[PDB]
Order: structure tokens, then C-alpha cells, then sequence
């Protein structure tokens, strides 16, 4: 099933950014918030795998293999919330951030990241991204806290030599409150076209390194569980 | 159209902020307990309840598009609204197809299923009602709900159908769904003519759905005005 289910996804998927203006920075972030959101309601997402209680599902679009992962972390979500919303942090527990630098901070909610990533599937270059974060606090009603991502365009951060620019349509994770010092936090990626290979070896199962960056998320969560400076930046 | 995009935007933070605390079951019964021996008086009280909410004074015109109006009370503890047209149809007609929640499906991609719990009386009945995930869940909704069909008592008065949510022993909350509740909703029908009828759909608090409302009425989706343009159609459909 493994090989040939990845070669089928591969033929099946082979061969995104919005231009950003301060006129309509309030709108973009709504959109890259409401994107996600949307996402997380589509209704045709299926369990692909489980390993420990940590489960991978796609989405197999006509234009999109959309991918997400769910686990249930002992971690209040507020502080999941600005452990995670803080993409800064991002390389520390994820491999596939290299580097990560601030660009523009739009507003307590919003920022643009300039965004590098390691090479995989060939490539002897990097891979750089220009993503704006947008960020949500729910209503307590049972919603979850959002932090989304998607690419944008800027005049002054086109593409150069160095990277490989690549694009994300709509990226990012989702808490739930679950109870006292309880989390469901999901991560969620619906068009990264540039990793497609990476993305098919983990769907297939002949990697999982999916699993092993959840489960150094979860481990960044707790080790910083009770951690002050997210709440006082 | 940038400048009307943003605008909207913004609308939507102002109003998720304000309501960002939901309305809680012990601040205002957003259900009540399904008692038969009072059976009389909970099915007065929705009804009343839905006159009292038309009454308000505060209502203030959001919206229009196709001469279908979008009306917003931003309350203290939540957010009202309600939607405004007029149908060629007759009130008495509108009257029986919008109180037939078990034929609302056909219409309103909100209620995904309904089934009948108790026929209480002629004119009131208790529904579980399935919604489908609005953005950001996985679970579909439902609810418990006690519908209450009244004719107007004098000419002008309004035809009622007056929605609230209850509780029962053989329907409490699920893994399966999400549990949300209804305070007061439902619709009035005013007869405008030969065949004219002033249909007005009414949603004082489902705080549940509160981002979608917000969106809606920030008027950055037009959700509201598809489902209400489909309640037309049904109507017309069903002359
Ligand atoms: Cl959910």
C-alpha cells in the first residue's frame, strides 16, 4: 500500500500569495483568520494514521492534498495560544523553520514573517517564505483560539537567488479548550506545493517526521507551560 | 471597494471584542427545563417573549439588499438581529410552511436534520434540531427547541412562530454534537395584502454561533441573505 499509495498522491498532485497593502491589512487578517478557520469545517477530511493518540488527516481536493495533525496536550490554550502565535519561537521545536524573522508587526494580532526552510526532496537550495500571521482569541463559547498563516507579497521582499520562494495558501493551528490544563491543539496545512514530496512521504507512511515535529510541539508546550514572558510581551 | 471591505472588517473586531464573554445560563434562561404540567405557560412565555423582542425600540437597519433587510440590537449581554422582506405569498400559507420546522432542511442549510420529540398540542411541538460545523469546528450543533405557533388575535397583530430552547431527560448533550441553545427566535408574518406577506425571521441570542453573526452582520458574508432569499423561494415554491 505505502509505495504505491504515495505514487498514486504523487501523480495525482504534482504541478497562492496575496498582495499586502496597509489599506487593507484589517480585511487581509479576517481573511487569513476566516480561511482557516473554513478549513477546519470542510467536510471531507479522513484519518490517514494514528500513532500515539497523535492522528494525521487529509483532505484530497481537486487542486489540494490538504493535510492536518491532532493531538490532546496537558497545556492550558491561552498559553498554547501565545507559545505558539510567537512563530519567532517556531524553530526551536520545529525543523522545517530554519529561520524565522520579523518583518512588519501590523498589530498586537497581525505581523509579517520573512520565513526560511530547510531544502528537502533534492533541492540545493533553501526555501524562503514571506507569511502574514493573524492571530484570534475566541469567545468562550467553545470556539478555539486561531493562529493562521498564509503567503503575502511585498514590494520589498520579492524573491532572490539565495531561496527558493515558495508559497502557503492557508496554514496554521487551532486550540480547543478541553478542560483545566487540557488542550487539543491541531496544526493544519491545505497548499504548500513546494514540499508536495515531503508531504506525500508522510501521508504514505514512509516517513514520519510529521509525527516526530508534533511530538517535539508538545514537548516545547509543556516545557514552557507555565512560562510568564508570552503573557507580559 | 476596498475602503466598504475594510470597513466591515473592522466592524467584525469591534463586535467579537464586545462580546468576546458569551451570555451565561445563569445570566438569562438560553434554555429552560421542558416541564408538561407547565406546558401552558412555557409555550405562552416563548411566544410573548418573541412579541417583546419585535417590540423593542432599539432595533437599528444594518443592512439592505433586494429591498431584504438586515436589522441589529447590540444588547448588553448579546447580539440580536433580525431579517426583513416581503414575499408574494398568502400569511396564512407562510404561516403553516414556516412553522413545519421538519420541512426547514429543504430551505436552511442551518438545520441539517430535525425530528419531532413531542407534538404538545396542535400548535406547539419540541424539535432536536442538527446544525452543520460552522467554521472552526469538527462537531456538528444541535438543539432542543419548543416551537410555538400563534394566529394574530386582532387584524394588523402578526402571525407568530416563536422558537426557544429546552431541556429533556431523554435528550441531554452528546459526544457526537455540540450542544447550543436558542433564547428567542422564530418569525412573524404581517399580512400586507391579497397574497403579501411581511416576513420577519428573529434571533435574539444563540451564542454558539456568535463569530458567524458577527461576520454577517459585519456584512463581510451574505449568508443571511442567501437563506433568506431560499425561504422565498420556498414559499413561492409552495403556493
Ligand atoms: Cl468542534
Amino acid at each position: 500500500a505505502s509505495a504505491r499509495k504515495k505514487i498514486r498522491l504523487d501523480r495525482k498532485y504534482i504541478v497562492l500569495s496575496v498582495p499586502w497593502d496597509p489599506s487593507n491589512q484589517v480585511y487581509l487578517s479576517y481573511n487569513n483568520v476566516s480561511s482557516l478557520k473554513m478549513l477546519v469545517a470542510k467536510d471531507n477530511w479522513v484519518l490517514s494514521s494514528e500513532i500515539s493518540q497523535v492522528r494525521l488527516y487529509t483532505l484530497e481536493d481537486d487542486k489540494f492534498l490538504s493535510f492536518h495533525m491532532e493531538m490532546v496536550v496537558h497545556v492550558d490554550a491561552a498559553q498554547a495560544f501565545l507559545l505558539l502565535s510567537d512563530l519567532r519561537q517556531r524553530p526551536e521545536w520545529d525543523k522545517h523553520y530554519r529561520s524565522v524573522e520579523l518583518v512588519q508587526q501590523v498589530d498586537e494580532d497581525d505581523a509579517i514573517y520573512h520565513v526560511t526552510s530547510p531544502a528537502l526532496g533534492g533541492h540545493t537550495k533553501p526555501q524562503d517564505f514571506v507569511i502574514l500571521a493573524s492571530r484570534r482569541k475566541p469567545c468562550d463559547n467553545g470556539d478555539p483560539y486561531v493562529i493562521a498563516l498564509r503567503s503575502v507579497t511585498l514590494p520589498t521582499h520579492r524573491e532572490t537567488p539565495e531561496y527558493r520562494r515558495g508559497e502557503t495558501l492557508c496554514s496554521g493551528f487551532c486550540l480547543w479548550r478541553e478542560g483545566d490544563q487540557l488542550t487539543k491543539v491541531s496544526y493544519y496545512n491545505q497548499a504548500t506545493p513546494g514540499v508536495l514530496n515531503y508531504v506525500t512521504t508522510n501521508v504514505a507512511g514512509l516517513s514520519s517526521e510529521f509525527y516526530t515535529t508534533f511530538k517535539a510541539c508538545e514537548q516545547f508546550l509543556l516545557d514552557n507551560r507555565n512560562d510568564l514572558a508570552p503573557s507580559l510581551q
